[PDB]
């Protein structure tokens, strides 16, 4: 996160890390057994770290969850990035608590103009790299689709969207993919792509989430 301040521990209580002998990813806990991550953040070996806030450090409240299984899906492009969506089944419940909660799935799509909180461990530096231990913030708005469209001609599809500040200096960036965009107590987005990080007219580039409850939910009931 480019711009952002100390999220605080444990205020993002559906914040996972995902690890595989280091920070790789970020994801969304849905429910006591399944996270919502991108697609691009696909590897095998991933261990689910829930409840972290310093991810060098064990602090207490840690649950460290192997992924049984995760399911890209079946429409994913990595060349467009269209579909960048991936549901990751724990190998045992997570333990829900004050510090380790869910987070709902919307029953409708976020307006432009609305305020989210987007979170995570990635790059904090626009150039150069430079990672926290500990878990960054940022509210920013989710852009009209016009903007977002003469931001990056040709490249934004149905099941995407801009959110951020075209005057640059604050947005997600590498490290941050996989992560929680919630707004107004529902997760809206899925950190995906941009062009840089807080670059000025390159806003951060979102999974739009409310384009796949159904598939979430029909997936889950299925696994
Ligand atoms: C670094 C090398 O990348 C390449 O050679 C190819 O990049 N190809 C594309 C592309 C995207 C959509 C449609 C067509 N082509 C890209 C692209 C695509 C996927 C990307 C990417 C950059 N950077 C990332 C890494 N994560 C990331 C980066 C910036 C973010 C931001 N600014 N909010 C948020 C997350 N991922 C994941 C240049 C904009
Ligand atoms: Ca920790």
């Amino acid at each position: 996160i480019v711009g952002g301040y100390t999220c605080g521990a444990n205020t993002v209580p559906y914040q996972v890390s995902l690890n595989s002998g280091y920070h790789f990813c970020g994801g969304s806990l849905i429910n006591s057994q399944w996270v919502v991550s991108a697609a691009h953040c696909y590897k095998s070996g991933i261990q689910v770290r829930l409840g972290e806030d310093n991810i060098n450090v064990v602090e207490g409240n840690e649950q460290f969850i192997s992924a049984s299984k995760s399911i890209v899906h079946p429409s994913y492009n990595s060349n467009t990035l269209n579909n960048d969506i991936m549901l990751i089944k724990l190998k045992s419940a997570a333990s829900l608590n004050s510090r380790v909660a869910s987070i709902s799935l919307p029953t409708s799509c976020a307006s432009a103009g609305t305020q989210c909180l987007i979170s995570g461990w990635g790059n904090t530096k626009s150039s150069g790299t430079s990672y926290p231990d500990v878990l960054k913030c940022l509210k920013a708005p989710i852009l009209s689709d016009s903007s977002c469209k003469s931001a990056y001609p040709g490249q934004i599809t149905s099941n995407m969207f801009c959110a951020g500040y075209l005057e640059g200096g604050k947005d997600s960036c590498q490290g941050d993919s996989g992560g929680p965009v919630v707004c107004s107590g529902k997760l809206q987005g899925i950190v995906s792509w941009g062009s840089g990080c807080a670059q000025k007219n390159k806003p951060g580039v979102y999974t739009k989430v409310c384009n796949y409850v159904s598939w979430i939910k029909q997936t889950i009931a299925s696994n």
